């Protein structure tokens, strides 16, 4: 069932059968979160989940794309993801199209840009860690000293957290390694998105659009408090369809909202299958 | 040419031909505003426009629906509108469905609800007319204004400003009076659920004149306010501002998509 970074959610038949749906993991979760979507798709639809790898968004796609091709050849490709998953799905669509492959569906489940770009500057790193430290004071009922900004501001997101965690440890707080790994992994995967180099795409994209980001996403990054009607995709995708679903980003992957996603995606898959004839 | 409130933009051939597109006027405009859209729609598509009549939004569609049925009989109905005209088109779709008619396309060109409800209270009436005075770059007695409906408000304020010594040509005053009231009528529209496919062509934002008119137009939701009324809702982002959605080059993005929709309907006959 787990082979490297590919999880089999529903195996395709030994030969022929329906076009598989490739789903991509969200930050801090695995592709098991697509089980409710799978239940709202047509019977016998195969589904494979791509789990986390390292690198920039671009680098991650360079690892996925050869694997996609080993599995599915020239196409057709159906690529779906919620949250960071949607960004990874799109980046895969881009890589596959560069190689001449047939991409027929790109389904983005509330994968919505920050309402303003996230500056990649020393000043923003300072302001971000001052916010985080303020929340940590309240929560851990503790006084945080002067931040060693000169050191943090030269590191990448991984290095910044590694520095903060080494400081927390020789502060005298010992965190269970599984909580560290989970928190660190989630944080860095969500930060990867901020510097995704989005390329134009020539095919059809379907954006399932919730009303707003949830509170934990806004705590993470305050610029998620505002969103545009096109989720930031309009300049890159001329053939863009938006399917409003309401609710919050965190709800979009679960029952009951996922039924709306599934009903729509089911018709799109049905159209792809009939076309294949 | 024109017959009552019905404008012929392109008459359908006397037998056969394509399904007509029915368009509805925006505030302060005529249905001639749809000619650029028509240019981007399939060749020989008939088009008829419904021009201004009196009433609440619902009363207007009470006049339009008998007329629609007069022209097209059973269906298929294709209803399109920009701005106020989207709201009118939608109100017509609701009336036609009550009469059992076949509505196959409802095209809303950036017909987007204000980000919050416009309160129907005396303090809002006061706030509103204060904001309009300040766009002077007179004085207004509130006790009287705040008891009047929209029609009486606008006539009362116009009377105070000519009494002040300002001279605006009567034809301009009248055109601005009905533009104002037609947009204001949308605020109390009683939106009903619709059981078919709606396509909402979605701009990035309202233009500045719209926000000056009603500041709540500064904020919009991803569904344009329609999600609670329409379960089969498709949003087609088009970018730009409201006022540009009806013109070249943005109307080409509308027309390219609409043209695929209408071709699907022609085949299915
Ligand atoms: C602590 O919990 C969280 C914290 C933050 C998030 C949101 C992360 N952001 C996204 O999912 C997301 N960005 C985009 C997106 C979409 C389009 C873009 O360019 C056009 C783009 O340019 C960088 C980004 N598409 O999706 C989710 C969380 O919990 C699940
Ligand atoms: C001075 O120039 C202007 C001033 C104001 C406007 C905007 C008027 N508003 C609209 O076009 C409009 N409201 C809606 C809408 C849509 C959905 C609704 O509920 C579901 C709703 O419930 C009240 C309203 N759909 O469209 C346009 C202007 O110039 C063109």
């Amino acid at each position: 069932q787990i082979d490297g970074f590919v999880r089999t959610l529903r195996a395709r038949p030994e030969a022929g059968g329906k076009v598989p749906v490739f789903v991509f993991h969200p930050a801090g979760g695995s592709t098991v979160v697509y089980e409710p979507l799978l239940g709202r798709l047509p019977a016998d639809t195969p589904m494979y989940g791509f789990e986390r790898v390292e690198g920039s968004i671009e680098e991650r796609a360079q690892q996925y794309v050869p694997k996609l091709i080993e599995m599915q050849g020239d196409g057709p490709y159906v690529l779906v993801g919620w949250s960071l998953g949607g960004v990874l799905a799109y980046a895969c669509a881009i890589g596959l199209r560069r190689l001449g492959k047939d991409v027929r569906f790109v389904g983005l489940i509330d994968a919505v840009r920050a309402g303003e770009e996230i500056p990649q500057t020393k000043e923003e790193i300072r302001k971000r860690w001052d916010r985080y430290a303020a929340f940590a004071e309240k929560t851990f009922n503790v006084t945080i000293p002067a931040i060693p900004y000169e050191q943090l501001e030269e590191l990448d997101d991984e290095g910044q957290v590694r520095f903060v965690l080494d400081a927390v440890s020789q502060s005298g707080v010992q965190i269970p390694a599984g909580i560290i790994e989970h928190q660190r992994t989630s944080y860095l995967d969500n930060r990867a998105i901020d510097t995704a180099q989005i390329q134009p795409y020539d095919g059809h994209v379907t954006l399932y659009m919730a009303d707003r980001y949830h509170d934990d996403a806004i705590m993470f990054e305050p610029r998620y408090a505002v969103r545009q009607p096109d989720g930031g995709w309009g300049e890159y995708v001329s053939d863009l369809e938006v399917v409003p679903i309401g609710g919050e980003h965190i709800q979009a992957i679960d029952e009951p909202i996922i039924a709306k996603v599934g009903e729509h995606m089911s018709r799109a898959l049905g159209q792809i299958e009939a076309d294949r004839t």
